[PDB]
DNA sequence: ATGATGACGCT
DNA sequence: AGCGTCAT
């Protein structure tokens, strides 16, 4: 009862750019705006692989990982933009730079955790407290939340989407206790007003639209963000959790989309997150380990403590390329040449990073996949990264991997390589 | 023949 | 260290 923590101590948001690479290419090329369009990498094999899809193209069934030639079967008018290719590999620099535009706007409002090229978590607790003092108890207008959905409302005793949105928002605001400055529901609402402001600024200053979730922790914020996409934000209160989780497949919760989530389902014989509440913490720890069991016990009640880490820059900087099918690398010369190509792009990004961010990497990790290995990495070895020089870095990578060559011939490479990966890690300030 | 990254857990 | 998991 009175001692039972409810995980309502923080306001956390997750911001996710809608069809990010598509928005970048549509900003650059107005002919792509408001059209079914997709972003593709490479082109010779089956038209290239689709990596991002506009909402207009998704209505036709186009998805990520589709070959562009197949996507054109679903959507003959599909417009395509191609990822830059440099040194024979995809080069994502345009999207990384657009991402920096967005993250630097977000950092004005609060400290952010870069979660991916196009997602950041925001810890808003402190900004909320401040804005609450600026309010002095005045009600929060629905005009301050023009794109906000309150998950689970409307409820109780119109047939259009926006009318539903406004109805739920009104019920929520009508029930708010704007007098109590430590009300969790009030704090989430203020958090949502701030996130509206953040999203307005991102759109004004970059042209890019995003969705967001606002809740009390990262898992609920991420789940919230996915509930109303694109160009909308969703508030998931602590009170909404029982109904939301009662039909929510377990695999939808961040970190449960893989083998652990499958084993939760199979060992416990359940399907939905809320069903987890019927097990004791010790039962869950017995099945899934002490850490996982504690996490699941708290999470299925809507409680999570993973902090928004203050980290706006990636921790490692890497370059990778796959060599599928008949293109697998089968000679010494081939392996060396592609290691040089990867290392040249890596040198370029590292030099940029050292100038921009005042740091230097100190370890080089070299990862390969061999033909027939189902695993995504067959081997990983490290060496010292002492100078930002592509020829040295590629020579060192070759050195640390060369005894993997089975061939008795000095010039051949067996088994052939289906993946090369260079990653610079262990950054020190400079 | 999805392909390009990136973080973190386990041992 | 080196591998496995999960994600965007
Ligand atoms: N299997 C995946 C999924 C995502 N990404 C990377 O993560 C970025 C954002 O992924 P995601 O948010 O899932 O896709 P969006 O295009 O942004 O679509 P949405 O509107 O649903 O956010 C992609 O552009 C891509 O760079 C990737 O490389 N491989
Ligand atoms: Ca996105
Ligand atoms: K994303």
């Amino acid at each position: 009862g009175p001692h039972m923590a409810t995980g309502q101590d923080r306001v956390v948001a997750l911001v996710d750019m809608d069809c990010f690479f598509v928005q970048v290419e549509q900003r650059q090329n107005p002919h792509l705006r408001n059209k079914p369009c997709a972003v593709v990498q490479y082109k010779s094999w089956k038209g290239g692989g689709i990596i991002a899809v506009s909402y207009e193209a998704r209505a036709f069934g186009v998805t990520r990982s589709m070959w562009a030639d197949d996507a054109k079967k679903l959507c003959p008018d599909l417009l395509l933009a191609q990822v830059r290719e440099s040194r024979g590999k995809a080069n994502l620099t345009k999207y990384r730079e657009a991402s920096v535009e967005v993250m630097e706007i977000m950092s004005r409002f609060a400290v952010i955790e870069r979660a991916s090229i196009d997602e950041a978590y925001v810890d808003l607790t402190s900004a909320v407290q401040e804005r609450l003092q600026k309010l002095q108890g005045q009600p929060i207008s629905a005009d301050l939340l023009p794109s906000t959905y309150i998950e689970g409302l409307p409820q109780g005793p119109t047939v259009q989407k926006e009318g539903m949105r406004k109805q739920g928002l009104f019920q929520w605001l009508d029930s708010l206790q704007i007098d109590n400055l430590t009300s969790p529901d009030l704090q989430l609402t203020v958090g949502a007003v701030i996130v509206e402001e953040m999203r307005a600024a991102i759109e004004r200053e970059t042209g890019f639209q995003c969705s967001a979730g606002i809740s009390h922790n990262k898992v609920l914020a991420k789940l919230a963000c996915g509930l109303n996409k694109p160009n909308r934000q969703t508030l998931v209160s602590h009170g909404s959790v029982p109904q939301l989780f009662s039909q929510m497949p377990i695999r939808k919760i961040r970190s449960l989309g893989g083998k652990l989530g499958a084993s939760v389902i199979e060992i416990l014989g359940i399907e939905y997150m809320g069903e987890l509440t019927q097990f004791t913490e010790s039962q869950l720890q017995s099945h899934f380990g002490e850490k996982n069991g504690s996490w699941l016990y708290a999470m299925c009640r809507g409680i999570e403590h993973d902090p928004v880490k203050p980290r706006q820059l990636p921790k490692t900087i890497g370059c990778s390329k796959n060599f599928p099918g008949k293109t697998a690398l089968a000679t010494r010369e081939q392996v060396q040449w592609w290691l040089l190509q990867l290392a040249q792009e890596l040198e370029e990004r590292l030099t940029k990073d050292r100038n921009d961010n005042d740091r230097v990497a100190t370890q080089l990790v070299v990862s390969i996949r061999v033909q027939g290995d189902k695993r995504l990495s067959s081997l990983r070895r490290c060496c010292a990264l002492t100078r930002y020089d592509a020829h040295k870095m590629s020579h060192d990578a070759f050195t640390v991997i060369k005894n993997c060559n089975t061939s008795g011939i000095q010039t051949e490479w067996s088994p052939p390589l289906t993946m090369l990966f260079l990653c610079a890690t262990k950054f020190s300030a400079s």
